[PDB]
């Protein structure tokens, strides 16, 4: 299955399933799994945001603002 390594980004054939971007500037970014709090890795951004709807992670953090991570309401 894994001919090369996917090392190459500009492929993407696997940021397709296995990673998503910012919803601010749109940089390859990588989750890290923990508590959600995802946070851009472009030095000219830095954004916080929802990985999971990739919104702000502001009203997520505690405030009022609930989410759904793999598991809908819906
Ligand atoms: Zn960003
Ligand atoms: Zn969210």
């Amino acid at each position: 299955g894994s001919k090369k390594c996917d090392d190459d980004s500009e492929t993407s054939n696997w940021i397709a399933a296995n990673t998503k971007e910012c919803p601010k500037c749109h940089v390859t970014i990588e989750k890290d799994g923990g508590s959600n709090h995802m946070v851009c890795r472009n030095q000219n951004c830095k954004a916080e945001f929802c990985w999971v709807c990739l919104g702000p992670w502001e009203p997520h953090g505690s405030a009022w603002y609930n989410c759904n991570r793999y598991n809908e309401d819906d």
